[PDB]
This record gives structure tokens, C-alpha cells and sequence, in this order.
């Protein structure tokens, strides 16, 4: 409900819609797709995100950790959760309570579960395999016979499905990615020669997904291109269709000055005025996830770029405008005005990083709000919540 | 509240409450403190920083942006809140309501303002004068006039106080601060001139109160000093008494496997082993504000400082150690393992960056564990709430 600042998140439900739409009539038929909505769902929010994807046809959500499976499950989400990255041994009873599958691949993991198991839940867990991204999973066969050894011990884990990760989906040459799915392959292998039936087999991010035949399986996990991103600028000229971005972040002209010639703007006076100037302030900063480092990036003012001028302060930044705009003129940070379009992409490469770093961390303390057919459906102010 | 990652920071109460403790001993007897808490308490949590800063002697409390003022009012807070940063006119009858002060500068929202006013409600506010930040507030004298002439209009909008901040009061050499100084005691004159008792004048921020006379008036505004951090590296020498770090990041060691010589790690393989390595992972990420530009840092694990290899992800990272340890070990972002400290400052300076950026961005998804006197007395996780 109701924010007291000037400056928002724009989600479009309709993009996100669409975007699981296209995803879900471009691939088979008989493959799901996971809504990747971990890290604040990329920062359009957890609840709203995952409840759009479901009804394009996603039906599986995915998330980092325990604690962002459970906002979802308090909401009233009911489809099927997994946690993709590591999680303690002490979250089994609390996962299995509510429906939530975990990732398990380690036999200590197993050995510890058994220990703080109480008795009477069961949980769900999917076996990542490492493939060649060397972040979590299993690598080696001998390392799964003891995996598989130990589970033997923990009847009260179920299987319910078996995925691995690619680490250069994005990249052009897929040299690294012919590996990886060579590599998973044989790991699949090792588990029918040890009689494990994988169930439910997925690998697929949105890179790999909108590019290679023969890695759909049983499932795919879509989370930037849902957003409607490309997952790299690179691969972004060989996507089969169009995406349609989700997010945009506004702010408003909060006050608007000339300033003399010589004078400075901000800490250290790393900015002077060369002429008089219009300088305009808006209520965002650093603490909103706008980092110092997009000083002298420049953002949208009725249409037209316009540098940011001096030092990005916690709450406030400041823009060198060729004109006087009124109170209230909006100001683009991401999104459209006019002929003009600033993607995340843009913004992180100005920042020195990817359209991924700059959406998911917009902070908390900036409200969201959700647009379907064109007309505002929820708001979204979590300071208000906590 | 319950947390199931194994990521969290750790807020030591006693710091802060020394740090408040050693302000207060230092500025004169009739010198009121505002606990600056914007920016969820710059990392901190807003309200057990703003409770812990109020028990040890400030008064007042100083916000970003209205929102966070109803964050502390809805935890029974009822100290002073002043609103820094900018405000749109339409908060005028919300703020009264919920008692909390806005900054008010301009004639045009004290217009909106009698537009918007509910006909009952009184609003405090203070007047910023903007004596070389160029960020916001009054500038100039003809403007003071119009402005003051407006509010005539505004009965139900009274004066607590009066303000400017300073742009280099964490610079050695003191010129700009002091043009500044001489500045503000000239706005000061146009206020006398006009008839208007300023009531309530504050100027200084951390950096100012703990290095010059002349500058306290009725009340300091201090943030960076209260979490125990040194507002620049050049003029920590000289700073009065030791500042007591509140804030460490911590995780745990989730993953650990031997990598064998020329394996890739993380995403476009831009690490690869030189041996046979150990390679520990650990569950903080980029939505959690530890940012990809932190690959190649050092963190510490068992007293030791160990490189980030590998691309950072969103809720991981991966870890080149010397040795095995086992899951669970403590991996330590800010703070003390034995000998070693990392301080925020190191993590800013590696990041380009500087360590208010550092504390504040620490992520909602962050559980905050508050310690007294040695022993657990909170735990917060926003996540909980959402
Ligand atoms: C196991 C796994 N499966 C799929 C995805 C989704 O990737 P796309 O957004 O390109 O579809 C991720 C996350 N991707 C990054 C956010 P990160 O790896 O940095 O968390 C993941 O970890
Ligand atoms: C008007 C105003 N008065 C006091 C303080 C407190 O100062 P310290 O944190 O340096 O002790 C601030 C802080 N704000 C900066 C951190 P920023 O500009 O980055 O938000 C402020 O804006
Ligand atoms: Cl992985
Ligand atoms: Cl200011
Ligand atoms: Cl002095
Ligand atoms: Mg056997
Ligand atoms: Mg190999
Ligand atoms: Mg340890």
C-alpha cells in the first residue's frame, strides 16, 4: 500500500507474462519451467513474480535458500519449491514441513540430517551434479557411490529430481557448454549403474535454454530472460524472439536549483559548475542499491540524457539539466521516456558489471509497483512490513 | 527471529552504545545527539540502533525519507524523528499525524502543502540551508524571503529547527569547511533579519563534531561515528578517542572438494586452478550486496586471509583455501578471526568505493544478530516480515 516517496519500481506483469509465455511455447510440450525467483525475484519481488509465472504456465519456483522458499509458502504459493543454492543440515525438518525441496549432495550433509531428523517428516531433495561451473554438486563417482552410500541411512530423504548448472551459456563459442553436457551425461550414467532412477532431470538457465537443442529434459530454469534480459549482450543478436523487459525505476525532480558558476556539488567537491547550471536532486542513492560508481551516468529527464553531476550520496544524487523542469518532473533511472531507453544492461556496463548485479539489488526500501493491462494491480512497500 | 543460511551480520550493541557514550562525554553538556539511522541504520537495522543510541543518550533520531520514520514509530519509538532528505508536499498530513518532522526549504511545497493540508493537522519541520553541499536546502536570501513570505500562509507548519551540512568535514585541510562555516552564519543573519528565531541550529556530522570548536550549536547529527567507523582514512589520526566497530559479515564454509590442476570455476571460467586446490563455497552472493566487483578480495577463514576466485554469483561465492576444513567453518567478510581484521574501509577500498556504501548495502535478506554484554539479546530477519 502506501509509500511517502517519490521513487519506485516499475514491475510490468504483462512482460513477465509474456515472456513465460514464449519461453513455454517455444519449448516442448512435456518440459515444465522452474520461475527462477531467488534474490528478491532479481528485484521485482518474490510473491508477485512467482504468481504472474505460474499463471504463464511456469510450474516449479526456484530460490537461493530456505528463508526466500518460505516467503512464497506464507503468501499462499502452493507449486513445488526448490532451493538451488547450499543449505545446513539443521533446515530438514523446517523444509520438509513446508514443502520445500532442497539441494543435497554431500554425505556429511546426509550424515548430519540423520542426526537432527525428527522422526517423522520427509523432504524432498534434487541432486545437483557439478558439471564444470565448480561452485556446489557432486564431480566425481566415487564421491557419488558415498553420497548414495550414506542416503541408505536417511530413508526420510526423497529424491525428486537431479540437475546440473552452465557456467558459459552466454558465450558464443560453446566449447565449455559441450563439455558440461558431455560431463553430465556420464554423471547421469554413474546413477543408473548404481540403479537410481533421476525422476525428474533438469540443466537448462535461460541461456541455454533459448539456444541449444538436447538440454530441455524434463524441465527448464528460466530466470533473467523471464525478467525479459538477455543473459549476456553478446548472445542477445541470436535469441529466437523478442524480449519484453519487466522492470523499470523511476524517481522525481525533488528540487531543482541555478547554481553560479564555480560552485560545487557534493562531498569533496568532486563536481564545479562551469556556467550557472540547473541542478536538480532527486530522492535515490546508494542505499537504494544506486551506487556511486554511475556517477556521470546519465539518466532521463523529459526524454533527454542528462549527466549525473557530483558525488551519489545514501538517500539523494544530482543532475546537470540544460533547463528549468518543475517539482515533480520525472526522472528514468531504467525504463523508456520518449526515444530514449535505459536498460540495466546499460547501467552495468557503465558500472563495471551485468543487467543481473543492477536489478536484484535495488533495495528493499524501495517500493514496487505491479502494472497488468496497463493498470497498477498492487504496491509493494516492504518497510512498511518489517 | 529464526534464519536457515548460515550468512548473517552481527551488530555488537555495546560498540555502539560506547561509541554514543564517548560523543556525548566529548561535545558540551547542553549538545543534544541525533542518532542518524537512514539507511536501514546504515546497515545496522533501524530500530535496535535507534533503541541502543537513544539508551545511551541521544535524543533525537534523523531518517533518509518518511517511510523509515514510520518504521521506527510502529516499534513504540517516540524520541524526536527528523526527516533529512527531501519530501513530496503530499506527506504533510501523514507526518504530523505520526509526529515526525520533515525538512521543508522550498515556497513551492509549502503552496502544495496548503493545497494538501487535512485542515487539522500541525507539522514540525527544519529549515536546511544549503551552505555549499549544493545538494538541497536554501541557497540565497531573496529566496529565504519567498519562502518565509509562503509559509505565512501555512499556520499549521511550525519550526523546530534550523540546519546546513558540511561537503569536506573528512578532509585535512579545512578551507571549503570553513567557507561553509562562514557561509551558514550568514543565512543565519537573514533569518534574524526576518524576524524568525531559528530555535534549534545543528551543523555537524560525525567528521565535524570529532574535529572542530565552534560547530556543535544545539544539537550534532551523527551517523558513521556511532557504527564505530572513521568517516575518512586521512583523518582517522586524528580523531579524539577509538571508535569501537558495531558491524561484522559473517558465513560458513558449505561446500568444500579438492579441484584438480586447470579446472574452471564459477561463470566464463575466469578462474582456473594452477594445482590441485581446495575450493570452499560459501553462501553470500551479490543480492546479499557482496558485490562481483569483490572477486580477488581476501576474506578470513580460521585467522587466515584467503582469496575470492571466480566469478561472484548472486547468492554465492567460492573460496581458494591452503587446506581443508571442514563444513561450518566460520568465514569471516568484516571483522576479527584472531590476529586479522577486515574493516569495512579495506572492503570499500578494494571496491573502489567507501565503507558507508559497504555497511548500508548489506542486503534485507541478511539476518542481523544483536549482541549485549557478550550475549544474544535480538535476531532479525526482514525476510520473516515480507
Ligand atoms: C542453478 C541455477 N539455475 C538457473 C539460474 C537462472 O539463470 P538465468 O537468470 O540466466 O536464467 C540460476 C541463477 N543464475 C544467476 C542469478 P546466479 O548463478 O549468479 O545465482 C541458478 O543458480
Ligand atoms: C544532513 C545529514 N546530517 C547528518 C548526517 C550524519 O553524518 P555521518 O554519517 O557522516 O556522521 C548525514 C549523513 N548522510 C551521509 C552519510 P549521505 O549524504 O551519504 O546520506 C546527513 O545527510
Ligand atoms: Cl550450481
Ligand atoms: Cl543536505
Ligand atoms: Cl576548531
Ligand atoms: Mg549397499
Ligand atoms: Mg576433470
Ligand atoms: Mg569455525
Amino acid at each position: 500500500a502506501p509509500f511517502y516517496r517519490d521513487t519506485w519500481v516499475e514491475v510490468d506483469l504483462d512482460a513477465i507474462y509474456n515472456n513465460v509465455t514464449h519461453i513455454k511455447e517455444f519449448i516442448p510440450s512435456d518440459v515444465e519451467i522452474f520461475a527462477v525467483v531467488k534474490g528478491n525475484a532479481y528485484g521485482h519481488d518474490y510473491v508477485p513474480v512467482a504468481k504472474i509465472a505460474l499463471e504463464a504456465g511456469a510450474t516449479r519456483l526456484a530460490v537461493a535458500f530456505l528463508d526466500e522458499a518460505l516467503v512464497l509458502r506464507r503468501a499462499g504459493i502452493t507449486a513445488p519449491i526448490l532451493v538451488l543454492g547450499p543449505s545446513p543440515p539443521r533446515d530438514i525438518n523446517v523444509a520438509a514441513e513446508n514443502d520445500v525441496a532442497l539441494t543435497v549432495f554431500q554425505k556429511e550433509w546426509v550424515d548430519e540430517a540423520i542426526k537432527l531428523w525428527d522422526g517423522s517428516s520427509t523432504m524432498k531433495y534434487h541432486i545437483n551434479f557439478d558439471s564444470g561451473m565448480g561452485r556446489i554438486g557432486i564431480r566425481e563417482r566415487k564421491e557419488l557411490k558415498g553420497f548414495l552410500k550414506s542416503l541408505e541411512g536417511a530413508p526420510f530423504l526423497e529424491l525428486e529430481g537431479v540437475y546440473t548448472h552452465f557456467a558459459t551459456a552466454d558465450e558464443v563459442e560453446t566449447s565449455y557448454f559441450d563439455k558440461q553436457y558431455n560431463t553430465f551425461l556420464e554423471q547421469l550414467s554413474w546413477l543408473k549403474e548404481f540403479g537410481v532412477d533421476p525422476k525428474f532431470v533438469h540443466t537448462a538457465n535461460s541461456a541455454a535454454t533459448l539456444r541449444f537443442q538436447g538440454i530441455t529434459f524434463n524441465a527448464v530454469r528460466i530466470g533473467i530472460a523471464m525478467y525479459g534480459l538477455s543473459p549476456s549482450v553478446e548472445i542477445r543478436p541470436f535469441l529466437p524472439f523478442k524480449l519484453e523487459p519487466a522492470l523499470s525505476l523511476h524517481t522525481k525532480v525533488a528540487h531543482i536549483k541555478q547554481v553560479i558558476k564555480g560552485d560545487g556539488i557534493s562531498y569533496n567537491v568532486t563536481y564545479r559548475t562551469k556556467t550557472e547550471e540547473w541542478i536538480a536532486t532527486v530522492a535515490i542513492g546508494y542505499a537504494d542499491g544506486w551506487l556511486r560508481r554511475l556517477q556521470g551516468f546519465e539518466v532521463l529527464v523529459n526524454g533527454k540524457r542528462v549527466p549525473i553531476v557530483g558525488r551519489v550520496t545514501m538517500d539523494q544524487f544530482m543532475i546537470h539539466l540544460p533547463c528549468e523542469v518543475p517539482l515533480g518532473t520525472k526522472v528514468t533511472l531504467i525504463g523508456r521516456q520518449g526515444d530514449e531507453y535505459i536498460s540495466a544492461t546499460e547501467v552495468a556496463e557503465y558500472s563495471g558489471t551485468i543487467n543481473y548485479e543492477i536489478i536484484t539489488t535495488i533495495s528493499f526500501r524501495v517500493p514496487r509497483i505491479f502494472i497488468r493491462n496497463g493498470k497498477v494491480v498492487e504496491v509493494i512497500n516492504y518497510l512498511n512490513d518489517i
